């Protein structure tokens, strides 16, 4: 339900003033990252668009082009993302994820498993308007099997809305799932895809709790964390998001920095795409579910301008 983001409109807003600052910072002989990141992070997406607008109206130049022309590395990637209109992010994220050789079966999961129905019907529309193609097809072209079917079920954005309680059905679903969730999720997929894919959230939250009574343990148990295939990966992403989306992203952020190296891509995708929706909740979850500070982690795992930004989007100290 209701959640807080980390980025909220800036006041007193002045696109033009902001536009010249960025220009001044980028123009001339040197590049003043400090100012740029202090501006893009404290200004929300709807404001970066206006800033971008003023920027051109005053200089005949293209703000985003100009940013890509002066910035580099991750700080560049971060900065350019926070600028990407909030309306095409997923569509664009999805395009560069199904484009060319090698398919990001993970970005497809994250997005299609976390976005809302309104948000998804939007993705589909954007993808056509901007790229002039069909997300479904472009999806069914790089996907196959039950994985694809589940991916497609989600794409429809027709999950059953929340409502009264059908105790009968909750027992039915729990059981039905359980059997197939003991067969290592390989026997009769069509049916658990239907249940996990379309039932209301309030309903599934409930099937989860009963299935806990039928098997003696949670459902995320049956599915191997890292191992398994894209389906299990998606089955697991669906369940996580039904329970608590913020919990889902805090876990994704956790694994993004834990271990060998750091999956900066995801870190950048998560931190941005959530900045104005639930990042402030994700932050609270992280701690509660990991006995560790999300901020301090980003703090101790990155550096430079790249870091200064992130830590702000993270909510500062
Ligand atoms: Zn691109
Ligand atoms: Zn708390």
């Amino acid at each position: 339900k209701y959640t807080r983001g980390t980025v909220t409109a800036f006041s007193p807003f002045d696109a033009r003033a902001d536009a010249e600052a960025l220009r001044k910072a980028m123009k001339g002989m040197g590049t003043d990252e400090e100012t740029i990141l202090k501006i893009l992070t404290s200004r929300n997406n709807a404001q970066r668009q206006e800033i971008a607008s003023a920027f051109k109206t005053l200089f005949g130049r293209d703000l985003v082009d100009d940013l890509k022309s002066e910035l580099t590395g991750k700080f560049e990637t971060l900065m350019v993302s926070l600028m990407r209109p909030a309306r095409i992010f997923d569509a664009h994220a999805l395009k560069h994820a199904i484009k060319g050789a090698g398919t990001n079966e993970k970005v497809l999961t994250e997005i299609l498993a976390s976005r809302t129905p309104a948000e998804v019907q939007n993705i589909k529309q954007v993808y056509m308007q901007e790229y002039e193609a069909n997300l479904e097809d472009k999806i069914t072209g790089e996907t196959s099997g039950h994985f694809q079917r589940l991916l497609v079920v989600l794409l429809q954005a027709n999950r059953d809305p929340d409502g009264r309680v059908d105790e009968a059905l909750v027992e039915k679903d729990a059981q039905v799932l359980f059997r197939a969730g003991e067969l290592k999720w390989g026997t009769d997929e069509e049916t658990f895809i239907t249940i996990l894919g379309t039932r209301s959230v309030s309903h599934l939250r409930r099937v989860f709790d009963k299935y806990m009574t039928i098997s003696g343990f949670q459902i995320e148990e049956t599915i191997d964390r890292e191992t398994s295939g894209d389906l299990e990966k998606l089955l697991l992403a669906v369940v996580k998001c039904i329970r608590s989306v913020p919990a889902y992203f805090a876990e994704t952020l956790y694994y993004s920095m834990k271990g060998a190296g750091t999956d900066d891509d995801t870190l950048i995708r998560v931190m941005v795409s959530r900045s104005e929706i639930d990042l402030l909740d994700i932050r609270h979850e992280f701690r509660k579910n990991f006995a560790k500070s999300l901020y301090q982690m980003i703090q101790k795992d990155t550096s430079g301008d790249y870091r200064k930004a992130l830590l702000l989007l993270c909510g500062g100290d």
